[PDB]
């Protein structure tokens, strides 16, 4: 079956915060993603935009995805694309399929903060408590380096305060005020929205899943545990091949207590909802979502691969 996930229309990647398509030009985002995909079939981009940024505004991921998404059309001849993000990358895609709807079949995310994350407004809590404020100066120039020592192609326009507060729940609202979509439920609901959406009179398919390792297991003193359901109790291999396992369990638990509920350590359940949710059940974390730390994941965790690669042929068999 090597057209299984040959869609009719290209399919192009987009990464999340800190990201590029290759970091430092090696390691890749979509850790084995492309080579799967393409194997089965499909013809796969993988974007490569600013790892800190806000999606909209001039200088923003946005406008650098749609740039991209045009170069992509002109080099193929093809008419439209398959918009697939993970995490902040959902964000940057909602904004190209606002604003340029013919060029654009479908948009899955997944683990996505459309209504932000509750770990990020922790952050920029925190950075808030400096009275002198040097920190956020000290920390950014720390934060804008490391991104443009890592981009693929040594990007310079890195803004990480702005990505930062992108993320934020307060801002994610106004986001969404500012590029609204039917496949988004109210604010405040935790419902999705419809399956599809029809701009200018083009339609696009609307997709997404979620995470959900990190579940709130107990709370006493007002204090929330919570447990990483992604691998086998203190035992799990991951536990030591992967770094990311442990510190987003860590994370998640930062989140459960600020009521985030279910997350992947970063992204609330809650949060990811949007079009046509197929899953919230994975046992995964945030960077499971993308088979990252070298493909390593717990024990209980889905293939994201094989996950991934269902995905393009169910848009092939939707005719995308
Ligand atoms: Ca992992």
């Amino acid at each position: 079956a090597d057209n299984y996930a040959a869609t009719r229309y290209p399919i192009i990647l987009v990464h999340g915060l800190t990201g590029t398509d290759k970091y430092a030009g090696v390691l890749e985002y979509w850790y084995g993603i492309q080579e799967d995909l393409q194997q089965r079939g499909a013809t796969v981009y993988v974007a490569n935009l600013s790892g800190f940024q806000s999606d909209d505004g001039p200088n923003g991921r946005g406008e650098q995805l749609l740039a991209y998404v045009k170069t992509v059309l002109a080099a193929t001849g093809a008419t439209k694309v398959n918009l697939v993000g993970h995490s902040q990358g959902g964000l940057t895609s909602r904004y190209v399929a606002a604003v340029a709807p013919d060029l654009v079949a479908s948009v899955t995310t997944i683990g996505t903060p459309h209504r932000g994350s509750e770990f990020a407004d922790f952050v920029q809590g925190v950075l808030a408590y400096d009275p002198t404020g040097l920190s956020s100066t000290v920390i950014a120039a720390f934060v804008n380096v490391f991104g443009i020592l890592t981009s693929s192609s040594n990007n310079t326009n890195q803004d990480a305060l702005a990505a930062l507060k992108t993320l934020t729940t307060a801002q994610a609202a106004t986001y969404n005020q500012n590029y609204p979509s039917a496949g988004l439920g109210a604010p405040g609901s935790c419902q999705t929205g419809a399956p599809t959406e029809t701009v200018g009179g083009n339609t696009h398919l609307l997709y997404s899943w979620a995470g959900t390792a990190i579940q709130p297991t107990i709370s006493v003193f007002g204090v929330t545990g919570a447990t990483d359901t992604s691998t086998i109790p203190l035992v799990d291999p991951a536990n030591a091949l992967d770094p990311s396992t442990l510190a987003l369990f860590g994370t998640g638990t930062v989140m459960v207590n600020r009521g985030s509920g279910q997350n992947d350590g970063v992204v609330s359940k809650c949060s990811a909802l949007y079009g046509q949710v197929l899953s919230t059940s994975y046992k995964w974390n945030h960077l499971d979502e993308i088979n990252q730390l070298l493909g390593v994941r717990g024990a209980n965790a889905e293939d994201p691969v094989a996950v991934i690669r269902t995905h393009a042929n169910r848009l092939k068999l939707a005719g995308v």
